C-alpha cells in the first residue's frame, strides 16, 4: 500500500504567497544577499507530492513484539483525564485555521455559542460513528530557507482536520499525549528536557560509557513511512491508560477515522487524494512518531546487538549513544541496525555514521559544543548551523509573520555565539527603535505556541540555560569558523560589526532603566570589556514555566497562553 494516492487535483493556496525576500532597510542591515533567501509556495507542491509518495515494506519480529509489550506495561501505569470544552478551547491558538462551518479560532477561545455547539456535535459523532473517514485539508506549508550550495526545497505538506475536530482531539488526548511518552520512554523522551537538561543528559550519557560510540538516525519522510499497523499499535498503547469511557471511544474513532488515514481536500474544496500514513497536522503526530521511532529503534538495537544503548527520541529525530565494540564491529552493527529499521518501515535518508566525539553527533539540526564560563570552567551547550535561523530572521524582519522563529532561536540557542551577537543585537536594536520592547510576540517551542515579552528574555534564559549563558567565551574554533563562514555566505555583517552594534544597543537599554536595563546588563555583557557582575535574577527563580518542556506538540495546534 502507498502512503498516498492522488486524484490529479492541485494542492492550492488560499492567499497570495510571497516567495522572495523583500529589499528592506532593516533586513538588509542583517542580511545583504537577499536573492539567496526564499519561501516555499504551492507552486512546488507536486515535487513534494512525488517525493512523499511511495510503497511501504513492513516485516515485524520478536524483538519488535517484545518491546511493544514492555512499552504497554509502562503505559498501563497511566491514568488520563478528559479535558473540558473550556480547557480544550483555551489550548486553541488565536489564529488557527477557521472551521469550514462558520466559526473561527477567536470564537472557539471566547466559547461562542456557535463554535461550542459545533464542537459538541463533532464530539457526539465521534462516540456514535466508528467508521466514516474524517475529512482533512492539505496545504503547502510556507517555510523560508537559504539556497543550496550548488537549487531549492519544495514546500512541505501539512494535513489537518477541521477546527472542530482539532478541539475534540485535545479533549480526548491532550493529557495522554503529554503524559504517556514520559511514562513509557522514561529518560529517553526528549521533550521533557529544557536546553540545559538535554545537554546534561547527552553529556552524562556520553561520559557514562566505558568507550562511547554514537549516531543519529534519519528516516526519510518519517510520516509517509508510518503504516496503519504503526498507528494501530500506537493506539494499543494509548488504550493501556485508564480512560473515561467517552475518551476510550473517542480515541478509537479518531484512530480509524482520522489518524490511520483518510481523504484529502485542497483549499478549493476538491477531492485531492487519499492518505494512508501519518497526518502531519494532528495532536498525536509528535507523540505517535516518538513512540514509533522509539519502538522500532529499540527493537533494531536488539536486532543489531548494540551494547548498552541509550537513546534520545523526539518525534522522528533519534540519537543513540552506546558502547563501541571497535571500528569495524560498530560499522557492521550500524548497518545491521539500519536494515532492521528498514524492515520495520523506517529506512534512512542517508546511512548513519558511527561517531566517537559527542560534538559530531547532530539531532534536531543541533550539536553539542564547548565554551568556557566566567571562572574558565568548561560548559557544554547546544548549537546549530545558523543559516536557516538567520535567513528566517531577515524574512521576519521584513514581514509581519505570525510566528517569530528569531524569538524561539534566542530562547532555545541563547548561549550560542550567533544568537547572542546577531539575533539579540539585531532584534533589540529594531524593537528599541520602534518602541516595541514591551509588546509580546508569538513563537513556538517544541511545537507549542507561546506569547513572550522580549523584556522577560533574561529570566527565561537563566531558567533554560543558567547564568553561564550570559558569560560564555572561548568558543571552539570550528564553531567560530562555521558561524563566520555562514555570514560570508549570506552577506551578514561580520561578528566584529555586531559587537559595535551591540555596544550601542546596550547603552540605550541601560538608559531606559527597569526591565530594559536588565536586558542590557545580562544579554549584552559580552559586548563590553569592563564586564558587570551577574547574579541570579529574583524574578527568574520565581516565575512559571510549568508547560514548557513537558511534551512535543508540532502539528497539534497547541497554544499555552
Ligand atoms: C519542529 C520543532 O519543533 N523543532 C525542531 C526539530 C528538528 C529540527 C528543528 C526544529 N526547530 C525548532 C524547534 C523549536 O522548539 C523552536 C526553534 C525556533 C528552535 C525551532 C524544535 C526543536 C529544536 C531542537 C530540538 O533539540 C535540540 C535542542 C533542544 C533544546 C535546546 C536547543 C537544541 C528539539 Cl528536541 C526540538
Amino acid at each position: 500500500s502507498m502512503s498516498y494516492t492522488w486524484t490529479g487535483a492541485l494542492i492550492t493556496p488560499c492567499a497570495a504567497e510571497e516567495s522572495k525576500l523583500p529589499i528592506n532597510p532593516l533586513s538588509n542591515s542583517l542580511l545583504r544577499h537577499h536573492n539567496m533567501v526564499y519561501a516555499t509556495t504551492s507552486r512546488s507542491a507536486s515535487l513534494r507530492q512525488k517525493k512523499v509518495t511511495f510503497d511501504r515494506l513492513q516485516v515485524l519480529d520478536d524483538h519488535y513484539r517484545d518491546v511493544l509489550k514492555e512499552m504497554k506495561a509502562k503505559a498501563s501505569t497511566v491514568k488520563a483525564k478528559l479535558l473540558s470544552i473550556e480547557e480544550a478551547c483555551k489550548l486553541t491558538p488565536p489564529h488557527s485555521a477557521k472551521s469550514k462551518f462558520g466559526y473561527g479560532a477567536k470564537d472557539v477561545r471566547n466559547l461562542s455559542s456557535r463554535a461550542v455547539n459545533h464542537i459538541r456535535s463533532v464530539w457526539e459523532d465521534l462516540l456514535e460513528d466508528t467508521e466514516t473517514p474524517i475529512d482533512t485539508t492539505i496545504m503547502a506549508k510556507s517555510e523560508v530557507f537559504c539556497v543550496q550550495p550548488e537549487g531549492r526545497k519544495p514546500a512541505r505538506l501539512i494535513v489537518f482536520p477541521d477546527l472542530g475536530v482539532r478541539v475534540c482531539e485535545k479533549m480526548a488526548l491532550y493529557d495522554v499525549v503529554s503524559t504517556l511518552p514520559q511514562a513509557v520512554m522514561g529518560s529517553s523522551y526528549g521533550f521533557q528536557y529544557s536546553p540545559k537538561q538535554r545537554v546534561e543528559f547527552l553529556v552524562n550519557t556520553w561520559k557514562s560509557k566505558k568507550c562511547p560510540m554514537g549516531f543519529s538516525y534519519d528516516t526519510r519522510c518519517f510520516d509517509s513511512t508510518v503504516t496503519e499497523s504503526d498507528i494501530r499499535v500506537e493506539e494499543s498503547i494509548y488504550q493501556c491508560c485508564d480512560l473515561a469511557p467517552e475518551a476510550r471511544q473517542a480515541i478509537r474513532s479518531l484512530t480509524e477515522r482520522l489518524y490511520i488515514g483518510g481523504p484529502l481536500t485542497n483549499s478549493k474544496g476538491q477531492n485531492c487524494g487519499y492518505r494512508r500514513c501519518r497526518a502531519s497536522g494532528v495532536l498525536t503526530t509528535s507523540c505517535g512518531n516518538t513512540l514509533t521511532c522509539y519502538l522500532k529503534a529499540t527493537a533494531a538495537c536488539r536486532a543489531a546487538k548494540l551494547q548498552d544503548c541509550t537513546m534520545l527520541v523526539n518525534g522522528d529525530d533519534l540519537v543513540v549513544i552506546c558502547e563501541s565494540a571497535g571500528t569495524q564491529e560498530d560499522a557492521a552493527a550500524l548497518r545491521a541496525f539500519t536494515e532492521a529499521m528498514t524492515r520495520y518501515s523506517a529506512p534512512p535518508g542517508d546511512p548513519p555514521q558511527p561517531e566517537y566525539d559527542l560534538e559530531l553527533i547532530t539531532s534536531c539540526s543541533s550539536n553539542v559544543s564547548v565554551a568556557h564560563d566566567a571562572s574558565g570552567k568548561r560548559v557544554y551547550y547546544l548549537t546549530r548551523d545558523p543559516t536557516t535561523p538567520l535567513a528566517r530572521a531577515a524574512w521576519e524582519t521584513a514581514r509581519h509573520t505570525p510566528i517569530n522563529s528569531w524569538l524561539g532561536n534566542i530562547i532555545m540557542y541563547a548561549p550560542t555565539l550567533w544568537a547572542r551577537m546577531i539575533l539579540m543585537t539585531h532584534f533589540f536594536s529594531i524593537l528599541l527603535a520602534q518602541e516595541q520592547l514591551e509588546k509580546a510576540l508569538d513563537c513556538q517551542i517544541y511545537g507549542a505556541c507561546y506569547s513572550i515579552e522580549p523584556l522577560d528574555l533574561p529570566q527565561i534564559i537563566e531558567r533554560l540555560h543558567g547564568l553561564s549563558a550570559f558569560t560564555l567565551h572561548s568558543y571552539s574554533p570550528g564553531e567560530i569558523n562555521r558561524v563566520a563562514s555562514c555570514l560570508r555566505k549570506l552577506g551578514v555583517p561580520p561578528l566584529r560589526t555586531w559587537r559595535h552594534r551591540a555596544r550601542s544597543v546596550r547603552a540605550k537599554l541601560l538608559s531606559q532603566g527597569g526591565r530594559a536595563a536588565t536586558c542590557g546588563r545580562y544579554l549584552f555583557n559580552w559586548a563590553v570589556r569592563t564586564k558587570l557582575k551577574l547574579t541570579p535574577i529574583p524574578a527568574a527563580s520565581q516565575l512559571d514555566l510549568s508547560g514548557w518542556f513537558v511534551a512535543g506538540y508540532s502539528g497539534g495546534d497547541i497554544y499555552h497562553s
